[PDB]
């Protein structure tokens, strides 16, 4: 399941049973206070939709769809005290409630008016320029130093995203972005940018190499992911690996050290950190919080 996880140290780390984790009734919200609007999106079992909490303001709802197995509920409370327990970040999609007496269960989040990252970048391309309602490199530089502090809070609380790339990077008014986890809002079996690899569908392209070959989810992969993002973000959008199909050749190069080549608007310091994230040794890639120094000396020297 293409999912965050929070880790305990056991193994090195072991993922935690979410459903252990305690759930504050604090976050109860009464839900005949909410009146929704538009879906924003939706999977097989569950979906998003854009909503009006009274006590007004515009938020996010998850909810399942009435087909949904009984461990997909639980799958959405698990949802909930994930996020529960993980806290408040400015870059981060914010839990702001639920609803799970009286009805279905609703995780009422953080609404994010632009949408995805991925698609805003696409229909930006054609109107940007690296220098002067453009797109310019300031603005890619900040979501770049953005998404890390975004990614530095998670690790922090022990958490790895294991899907992190630009279509699950939300942005709000004021340029500000937000990492997301769809979860039981999305179904991948859609989407080509996810693979068929045994049972599982996963986001080949953007996995790190132990990942793939030897199933290790680490903070240190969320790093090469996170270096996948920033060749997304610096070419304006763009497919990993343009024009390579998944198969038996793009993993073996892969494990033998083939990588992207810089996009034409990142900044060579950029394109350093990219290097270092999709390094084939783990212990050799940055942590977020050295990618946050940097960016943040880059930002200073612009
Ligand atoms: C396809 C591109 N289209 C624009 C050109 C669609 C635009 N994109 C949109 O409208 C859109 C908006 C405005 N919000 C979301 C998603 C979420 C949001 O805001 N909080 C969440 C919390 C959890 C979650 F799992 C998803 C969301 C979308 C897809
Ligand atoms: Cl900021």
């Amino acid at each position: 399941e293409v999912q965050w996880k929070v880790v305990e140290e056991s193994n090195n780390y072991s993922y935690i049973d979410p459903t252990q984790l305690p759930y504050d009734h604090k976050w109860e919200f009464p839900r005949n206070r909410l009146s929704f609007g538009k879906t924003l999106g939706a999977g097989a079992f569950g979906k998003v939709v854009e909503a009006t909490a009274q006590g007004a303001m515009t938020v996010a709802v998850k909810m399942l769809k009435p087909s949904a197995h009984s461990t997909e509920r639980e799958a959405l409370m698990s949802e909930l005290k994930v996020l529960s327990y993980l806290g408040n970040h400015e870059n981060i999609v914010n839990l702001l409630g639920a609803c799970t007496h009286g009805g279905p269960t609703l995780v009422i989040t953080e609404y994010c008016c632009y949408g995805d990252l991925l698609n805003f970048l696409r229909r930006k391309r054609d109107e940007f320029v690296p220098y002067k309602d453009f797109l310019t490199l300031e603005h890619l530089l900040s979501f770049s130093y953005q998404v890390a502090k975004g990614m530095a809070f998670l690790a922090s609380k022990n958490c790895i995203h294991r899907d992190l790339a630009a279509r699950n990077i939300l942005l709000t008014h004021g340029n500000i972005t937000k990492i997301c986890d769809f979860g039981l809002a999305r179904d991948i079996k859609n989407d080509s940018n996810y693979v068929d690899k045994g049972n599982a569908r996963l986001p080949v392209k953007w996995m790190a190499p132990e990942s793939i070959f030897n199933s290790v989810y680490t903070f240190e992969s969320d790093v090469w992911s996170y270096g996948i993002f920033l060749w997304e973000l610096f070419s304006l959008g763009s497919s990993p690996y343009p024009g390579m199909p998944v198969d038996s050749k793009f993993y073996k190069m892969i494990k033998e050290g083939f990588r992207m080549s810089s996009p034409e608007y990142a900044p060579a310091e950029m394109y350093d950190i990219m290097k270092t994230c999709w390094d084939a040794d783990p212990d050799k890639r940055p942590t977020f919080k050295q990618i946050v120094q940097d960016i943040e000396k880059q930002i200073s020297e612009s």
